[PDB]
């Protein structure tokens, strides 16, 4: 939820946050039905609902809270872990699976997961209102 801090005149929380959310929401739900759909089951692989469902809550909070700086940029440092352990499970994954086709696939949609998150993680804190918090060179 946001607070009352910084109103972008030009949209910049959505030209930037909400585009690279929602890079993430589209990058989760491709991989998702992608790696619910192949894969080998057989432990750690064919799917990590839990790691998705985390990721997407975490994308969608920032979402709400598109405005607020502090809460985005918490929720995008959350983000950039879950989504770090979840590509990781698919490089993993990938390396035994039955379709070398698919686990390709599995690595360039994994890309685009951890590719957006750090471009979440990089809006959410761009457009943090005014983002000194380490003494700016203020006057």
């Amino acid at each position: 939820g946001s607070h009352m801090q910084a109103a972008t005149e030009d949209g910049q929380l959505l030209r930037g946050v909400g585009a690279a959310a929602t890079a993430v929401t589209q990058a989760l739900n491709e991989l998702l039905q992608h790696v619910k759909a192949h894969a080998t089951g057989a432990g750690p692989a064919g799917r990590y609902d839990q790691a998705t469902d985390t990721i997407l809550t975490v994308t969608e909070n920032i979402f709400s809270s598109m405005g607020d700086a502090g809460e985005m940029v918490r929720q995008a440092r959350i983000l950039a872990q879950a989504t770090s352990d979840l590509v990781n499970a698919i490089k993993a994954d990938a390396e035994g699976e039955s379709d070398l086709e698919n686990s390709r696939k599995l690595l360039s949609a994994a890309k685009i997961l951890a590719d957006a998150t750090a471009k979440m993680v990089e809006a959410a804190k761009g457009a943090a209102a005014h983002p000194d918090s380490e003494e700016q060179q203020q006057r």
